[PDB]
């Protein structure tokens, strides 16, 4: 004889697994200038109509109320690398990662289901950077991860699935972007490019532990 226990949509303790999915988007003044020399903010070389949404996935593990685990996974994109003066190094360090992996912790101060911000801090690295081709042997490192932070948003769109967003500032290399046709007058230049992602998330319970 055995007893049954048909549970329903309820809470969950440490060990929760929430599937986060959202697309990233690059925010930068391209219309102003893109790979062109000139000191004029005139209309030209307008961006081509289309979509630049980068489907990105992330794993959110709920273990603590004060702090939660977060993992980023998705295709690469224009962004910083290490952000620090090189003291000791030598090589090329290319960016040919296909399936990278980032690990960071998330912190919130809502303690409830409502439209509140979200903080995230941790480090990121590449996964299986080593390729399968006979080109250059001994070209892989044990583990190479760097520091990084990010701030997202948490909003409730429905009941089961919710809405999640991600915001991260991106540095701009020294360079000018404009169009031909110089003018006597002067205009302000406030671009400040950055990366922002938006999507939804769903909490799930793997219900699998061994201790």
């Amino acid at each position: 004889m055995n007893e049954n226990y048909p549970a329903k949509s309820a809470g969950y303790n440490q060990g929760d697994w929430v599937a986060s999915f959202n697309f990233s988007k690059v925010y930068v003044g391209e219309e102003l200038g893109d790979l062109n020399v000139g000191g004029g903010a005139l209309p030209n070389a307008d961006v081509s109509i289309g979509n630049d949404t980068t489907l990105t996935f992330d794993i959110a593990y709920f273990v603590s109320s004060n702090i939660a685990v977060d993992f980023f996974v998705g295709v690469p994109a224009r962004a910083k690398f290490q952000g620090e003066k090189s003291i000791s190094s030598l090589g090329r360090v290319s960016e040919v990662d296909y399936g990278p992996a980032i690990l960071s912790l998330q912190y919130h101060y809502d303690s409830f289901e409502r439209l509140y911000p979200y903080v995230g801090v941790g480090v990121g690295r590449v996964l299986f950077f080593d390729k399968t081709d006979g080109a250059l042997s001994s070209f892989d490192i044990k583990d190479k991860w760097a520091p990084a932070f990010q701030v997202g948003l948490r909003y409730d769109l429905g009941n089961s699935w919710m809405l999640n967003s991600d915001v991260r500032y991106i540095p701009f290399k020294t360079d000018v972007t404009g169009t031909l046709g110089p003018v006597p007058v002067s205009t302000k230049i406030e671009v400040d490019p950055f990366i922002l992602s938006l999507g939804a998330s769903y909490v799930f319970k793997l219900a699998a532990a061994l201790e």
